[PDB]
């Protein structure tokens, strides 16, 4: 039943359209800095794969996960970049979902 909610979570942000920055991980190769700066990358697919094989144990998990896609993007990105801009959407799109269903 937890584990239901983050289903229609996931599937409505792999869906939004300011999704587009979080949908693969982000290619070191392509972004100078980035595997300096960001310890921790996560990405949407990584999600999808990890709640695909079972692999959170509860909500808290994927919420912490989600978070840490946002966080990394307000990390690396200015806050009026077009992935920045993106990243405010799609992070308060997940806080106001999350929300109403805990
Ligand atoms: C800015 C990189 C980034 C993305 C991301 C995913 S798809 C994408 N793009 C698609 C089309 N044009 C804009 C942009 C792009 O390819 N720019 C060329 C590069 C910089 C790849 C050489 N950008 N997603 C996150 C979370 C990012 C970062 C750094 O946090
Ligand atoms: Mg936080």
């Amino acid at each position: 039943s937890d584990l239901t909610f983050c289903e229609i979570i996931l599937m409505e942000m792999e869906s939004h359209d300011a999704a587009w920055p979080f949908l693969e991980p982000v290619n070191p190769r392509l972004v100078s800095g980035y595997r300096r700066i960001i310890k921790n990358p996560m990405d949407f697919s990584t999600m999808r794969h990890r709640l695909s094989r079972g692999g959170y144990t509860s909500s808290e998990e994927f919420a912490a996960d989600a978070l840490l896609v946002f966080d990394n993007c307000q990390t690396f990105n200015e806050d009026d970049s077009e992935v920045g801009k993106a990243g405010h959407i799609m992070r308060r799109f997940f806080e106001s979902r999350w929300e109403e269903f805990y």
